[PDB]
């Protein structure tokens, strides 16, 4: 059984005075649950994981696990570019009660495909918990080659790929090598979901679902029920275009804060949008909501 | 007024049974000093900094600082994609006696140009020690735009750039905006030094200088004296082509181990070359040394 199908949320971290705001975190998670999120991915890219302390990550994860209490899978981003540290974090996430972990490829150091196999298999072996691989070449400058995905999919605990390649030839090459019944493919790019779903993907791990979880999940459910969703996607597409103004999560946090979840604060080296851009983006959100 | 000119070494970390081998580290540093290295860059990309523990980094740095004892600048790689942690590491590097620190741009999270300014200035402000910026888009998928280099060069403690863009139009744009007397431009790609020196660069921070420091420094000194160094570079170019077989430092550690510094071991997620490739690269090194 897949961990989930449809829209998983790449959960943001709410800050107030550069401190994780647990009240806002809980309120945000409650909002996502109420609006049909299918999974919560915690301490990932959108959570600003590179700038969180270990104590913050563990606190956030435990808070989300306890609040969700089995309503949807809670998937802990634990992977870094250091295999040993990834092992430690993964084991601790399991101990806290995570349903799965997510492991990005290395970055900055990178590695070759043999190294990817050793890295991911070592962490999967240690944790003995479902593992979602995460491939995002735009951030890592490396990839999980389709042959490598095939090898990894045979590992008993490696069960899915968050595929942010935005490359549909890659998708087809992966599909011909894996079994979709036991190895899920989740888009890691909100922009491509219409085609990703049409081409047999299992869902998405989404940035924009932080603020429009209901509408974004409705897209998946609509196509699952046999609707065409090209027209339904259009206004979401317009909002995603507005969201492209800067590097995620700089823009999305303009919207989570707008909805009352934390202040509009990013931790260095990230920075907030300047006021004019913040206003335009919030107006785009308002326009989207008005148009429904 | 520059920390150094010519060849700085992007120092490797010698491992024996996955433990930093201090005896090999000291032997390697002594070899570099004996063979005209102009600076030693410690705990950078080539050192496998992403997989080293903080205790290991500090031990390595103190060991190098104490051994070198002011013979050449010891430049501590302390920058990460977390500004706060970069501040702590930089302050500690200063306390240990580093002459300068090196700060890569963020990666994985990345940031925008305003974020770069905040990130680098925050660390520079805290450490009050010469700072070498490090731009390597092939590992970070971001850059330090020429206008940003200009802004940063005005900071009293930001004194140089390790430029691994391999973009000579970029170099010319940077040169137009900075004062060469007070802001040094070091190549971060061994392959381009002939053109880099002739376009007015101050040197290189070098991977291949881990094993041929004397020959690589001789290029810089040769061109300094007014000689054209294109033909002199040719055999080094051939060795560099052999070194391109995999992602640094996977190949260079085949050669440092061959010279007796430490075993041929990389820490995960990196892996060693397979035996056939190890043999070919070592043969290329021997061919180069023969050929002198
Ligand atoms: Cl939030
Ligand atoms: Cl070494």
């Amino acid at each position: 059984t897949h961990l989930f199908e449809g829209v998983g949320v790449a959960l943001t971290t709410p800050f107030t005075n550069n401190k994780v705001n647990l009240e806002a975190l809980k309120a945000h998670v409650n909002f996502l649950l109420e609006n049909n999120a299918q999974a919560i991915i915690v301490n990932g890219t959108t959570a600003e994981s590179p700038t969180l302390t270990t104590d913050e990550k563990e606190l956030i994860l435990k808070t989300v696990i306890d609040l969700v209490d089995k309503r949807v899978p809670v998937i802990a981003g634990t992977g870094t570019n250091d295999t040993e540290k990834s092992i430690q974090a993964s084991i601790q996430a399991k101990a806290l009660g995570a349903d799965a972990i997510m492991l990005i490829t290395p970055y900055y150091n990178k590695t070759n495909q043999r190294g990817l196999v050793k890295h991911f298999e070592a962490i999967a072996d240690a944790v003995k918990l479902p593992v979602v691989l995460y491939n995002v070449p735009s951030r890592t400058n490396m990839t999980i080659e389709p042959e490598t995905v095939e090898i990894l999919s045979q590992h008993p605990y490696i069960v899915a790929l968050k595929d942010a390649t935005n490359d549909f030839e890659y998708l087809e090459e992966v599909k011909k090598r894996i079994d979709t019944n036991s190895f899920a493919l989740y888009s890691g790019n909100d922009d491509n979901v219409v085609e990703y779903y049409q081409r047999g993907g299992q869902g998405v791990i989404s940035v924009i679902a932080n603020v429009i979880p209901k509408e974004f999940q409705a897209l998946y459910d609509a196509q699952q029920s046999g609707l065409d969703i090209q027209d339904q996607f259009k206004p979401i597409g317009t909002l995603l275009s507005a969201l492209s103004v800067d590097i995620n999560p700089i823009p999305i946090k303009a919207l989570t804060s707008y909805l009352g979840f934390g202040n509009y604060e990013l931790r260095l080296p990230l920075v907030s949008l300047e006021d004019t851009d913040t206003k335009v983006l919030r107006e785009a959100y308002d326009t989207f909501k008005a148009g429904e």
